[PDB]
């Protein structure tokens, strides 16, 4: 389950840490976008026959679909999205937009090349996924904690 | 940094002996996992990631993945039964590095991995040309055969 509330958090956890990065640009950051999205896409190794027991650990998982979600923030943050496309977006967490597990990674790209990357799908897509493939609060710590990393990570450099 | 087609044939059979091994081969999964080599490999470079001072990861990172992007490719190459006359017309391929450059590779690729699919000959030729343009195929080769070698060791 996902509030309003949840969502504009995330939001603001996102632009405390997006505001000590002089270089940030959207280009950049739609590109690091799909990145992760094959970074993570490759821990559940959906296309591995050649392993017995596909898939890597839970926690690795996560990690990567939170680094996603980090950068659907973001591209959200930078777009500057309101609060009525929000509003209007939660209800569209009962959406099909992680497709099924088979055609999630044609799919993706088919939309990349054709239509790009706006603020709704960057958003949108990651926290399906955790809907659908995990749950949203398994999502919203595995990123509380990868932020609090990155921080500290930027602190140093 | 030139490759012969008796280089090429050699890559070929390489990739067979590891593939034969594998009985539940496939041509649909095998399209699967060059993309994310792909990506694996351009995820090496780093060249988008401004928020870091020094990016990109070291070379023998790079050459590993580059590698495996190389094994997919001569394996679908081999699974759609890849013919002499595609090899030896392809080597003339390699020179024109033409297509992506750094900042394009990543939507380059997804543009035609879109309209056109994965061929034989496309999915091998891409890592040719990158190891030919940023590395060398003397580099690429040598990251190959270590990789597979590592490859067989796993199975076993
Ligand atoms: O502008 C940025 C840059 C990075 N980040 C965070 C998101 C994500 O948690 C992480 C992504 O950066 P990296 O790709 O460098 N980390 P990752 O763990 O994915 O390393 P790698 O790509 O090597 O697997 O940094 C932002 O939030 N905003
Ligand atoms: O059918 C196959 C399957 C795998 N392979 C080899 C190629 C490549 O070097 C490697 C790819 O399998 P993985 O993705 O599991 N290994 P990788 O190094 O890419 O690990 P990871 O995806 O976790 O980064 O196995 C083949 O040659 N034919
Ligand atoms: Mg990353
Ligand atoms: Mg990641
Ligand atoms: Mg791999
Ligand atoms: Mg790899």
């Amino acid at each position: 389950t996902l509030t309003i509330d949840q969502l504009q958090e995330l939001l603001q956890i996102q632009k405390e840490f997006d505001d000590r990065i002089p270089t940030l640009n959207l280009r950049d950051s739609k590109i690091a976008y799909v990145v992760e999205f094959f970074e993570w896409f490759n821990t559940l190794e959906t296309f591995k026959n050649w392993k017995k027991k596909p898939g890597k650990p839970l926690d690795v998982q996560l990690d990567e679909l939170a680094d996603m979600l980090a950068f659907g923030l973001s591209i959200a943050n930078q777009s500057g999205v309101s609060l009525k496309t929000l509003e209007k977006l939660i209800p569209s967490t009962l959406g099909k937009v992680y497709f099924n597990t088979s055609s999630i990674m044609k799919d993706f790209m088919e939309d990349f090349v054709y239509f790009g990357l706006g603020e709704e799908d960057s958003l949108s897509l990651p926290l399906n996924i955790a809907y659908n493939l995990y749950s949203i609060d398994q999502l919203i710590d595995a990123y509380k904690k990868k932020m609090k990393r990155n921080h500290e990570r930027q602190d140093g450099t």
